[PDB]
């Protein structure tokens, strides 16, 4: 395995025994840091793209990257010991080197490429953890009290879209399967709108798996900019197209298949999320779906499954960076409820669930008048 | 149990498949960060402390440590994600607790407590973690060019000693049973002589296995005077000594059965090891022992168990706080070699190894 510690050394009966234990299995957590901080640095260095040229011992590397001999051992020999980099063995030794996979995502410019992940720690998430006490003392009520969305800002998008393309093609792949199972395909015409489209992936590899679809993307210029790139480089630009703008303005048109949200909820508030529902019903075929791709556990909050772990700890990222939550199975219940949607799927992928709505079927059991529209306002 | 990514869920050996993977192992490797952030804003706000003085929920929690209501909720269970603290829901909602052995590594001011780790990295490593890239630059050396030896100063570790105690246990338990299978036993008389200390646990937990052994830990000044509490605390007092200063001055004694150095060599240069183990040499019985406690790996650098991808990491560590290294055992027999002294024994404990020697001539 990769523990970095030996468990089969610690014993675990006695409450010094487990007090020991306990410590170790916390400082193995506390020590977390190192990974990032080693990983961001190489890249801050120019490690992983030299390595990619010409595979090097530590000294040549170091000569390359006019870095101290020791130090980039050191550096390096922490990339082997996480798994991030290789070895290959001559018969005077050996160099280090970047396996294909390891390539695609350390690179810059590539597809699944991490760099815009990297740099968004070094820019913003890494000063921001460290001010974290003084988030919680105060939350993310703005001055009048009411609660603000997620603060990282397009700017910052700018790097991260990019460097959050790797969880796309998991997902897609589900929701690909789980459409056609219900009678989609491909040689028919539909529309997709995918709600804050960042790079535009999932929308493009739907537009790969379904080559007679359509997508509309929205998100703010310098994004949409990106995604157009994108949609070209992974030959649907003739059935991609993006509207700029700010999507809680809403009127997104009519006749969509299928309204898609990745990565969007987390970012919201109570209030800007059902606004956004609403409009996703109101652009909505009779027949379409809505589909949310987010980080969702049950009311019960229980760190049971990886995806319910990343959860409630993607929650804290989200109040690091200034507003949003990792929201619950019934809170999207509620949202979905005062749409007119019904919620009639969730399915997991490696660090998400996605959520499939239909229109609703059944009226409310409180007849229309004076009493129900009271308990609208309320 | 501690896995972020279902990796059951990341399938196939395509190119694609196989890149998508490793983004996702990446990805998990990356968010280790939000871990440390949290323990620590945590220890920061309070958190520990109020939760071992009355479980809560988070709506009183946050009332009582003056913080947001939400924000508090976030924070709790991330905490609970991490199985950092426990939690309790029922049909009156959630209340949040510490377990008694997360109590004793949360708290200040316990034997095994982790708040000298925590102020360690709030004070100290965090902001030298996100300068590393202008360390190995420039390379952990002094101004005229020689290789420096870390640079965690002593007011730093007055801190961080008490915050590392947790591992002194399984690697006294480890070392006394390996004294006692070569005839140390308890009812025969022992000298022992624990080089940069800390608080004094090894030495300490030493002389209540063996309780006819006396022991001299050499510290600083304030560091010497926790560990003598420390002593106190577990009942040996009358068998630990400390010797204030810097160990390069000398004055250690004569006559010692066993020299101890518990995450010492690490901090060291080449040179300033070999000069320890030799001064170590010179201080010991016949028949006495030295006992290095460190992070040791084969030449190799392989990261084929636990504690040698952890002693990969250490050095990191001691690169990105100004020197030292997670030295091999190669380099430590040539040490042993310099000093007269010869490895005997090599006994693997959680995050280190134990090297005995004893000397050839
Ligand atoms: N009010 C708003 N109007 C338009 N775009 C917005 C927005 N608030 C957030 N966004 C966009 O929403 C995206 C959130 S990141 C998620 C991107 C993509 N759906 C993916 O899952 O990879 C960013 O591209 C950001 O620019
Ligand atoms: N030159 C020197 N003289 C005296 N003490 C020193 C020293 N250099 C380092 N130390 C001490 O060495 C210790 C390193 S931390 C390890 C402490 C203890 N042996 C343990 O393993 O828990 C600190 O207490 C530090 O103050
Ligand atoms: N919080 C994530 C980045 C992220 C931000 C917004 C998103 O919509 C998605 C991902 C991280 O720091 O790793
Ligand atoms: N480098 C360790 C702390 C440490 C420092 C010096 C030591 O001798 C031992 C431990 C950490 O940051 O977790």
């Amino acid at each position: 395995n990769v523990s970095l510690v030996d468990e089969s050394l610690l014993v675990g009966v006695t409450d010094e025994d487990r007090a020991v234990r306990s410590a170790h299995q916390f400082y193995e957590r506390l020590i977390g840091l190192w990974a990032p901080a080693v990983m961001e640095a190489a890249h801050e260095l120019g490690v992983f793209a030299a390595l990619a040229e010409a595979p090097a011992d530590s000294g040549e590397l170091a000569r390359r990257l006019d870095c101290d001999a020791r130090a980039m051992r050191v550096l390096l020999d922490a990339l082997y010991a996480y798994d991030v980099i290789d070895r290959i063995h001559d018969t005077n030794g050996f160099r280090y080197l970047l396996s294909a996979e390891a390539r695609e995502c350390l690179l810059p410019g590539t597809l699944f490429s991490l760099v815009g992940k990297f740099m968004h720690d070094i820019n913003v998430a890494w000063p921001a953890w460290r001010n974290l006490a003084e988030v919680v003392r105060h939350g993310a009520r703005d001055t009048s009290g009411a609660e603000s969305p997620n603060g990282i800002a397009q700017e910052d998008y700018e790097s991260l879209v990019g460097g959050i393309n790797f969880w796309a093609p998991p997902i897609v792949t589900t929701l690909s399967r789980k459409l056609r199972a219900s009678g989609r395909s491909g040689d028919a015409t539909a529309s997709v709108l995918d709600v804050g489209c960042g790079t535009g992936l999932y929308s493009q590899l739907l537009l790969r798996e379904f080559p007679r679809w359509t997508a509309t993307g929205l998100d703010v210029e310098r994004i949409a900019t990106l995604a157009n790139a994108q949609a070209l480089r992974l030959g649907v630009e003739e059935r991609f197209a993006t509207r700029a703008g700010d999507f809680w303005r809403g009127g997104w048109g009519t006749g969509y298949d299928l309204v898609l949200f990745a990565n969007i909820f987390h970012l919201q508030t109570p209030a800007s999320a059902v606004r956004l529902m609403r409009h996703a019903a109101a652009c909505l075929a009779p027949d379409g779906l809505v589909a949310v791709v987010d980080q969702i556990v049950d009311a019960d909050r229980e760190p049971k499954t990886p995806q319910d772990r990343f959860a409630l700890l993607f929650a804290a990222s989200m109040t690091n960076t200034g507003g949003g939550d990792a929201y619950t199975f019934q809170e999207y219940e509620e949202w979905f409820t005062a749409a007119g949607l019904q919620r009639i799927e969730t399915l997991d992928t490696p660090m998400h669930r996605i959520l499939l709505a239909r229109r609703a079927t059944e009226p409310s059991a409180v007849p229309e008048g004076q009493a129900s529209e009271n308990l609208y306002f309320q």
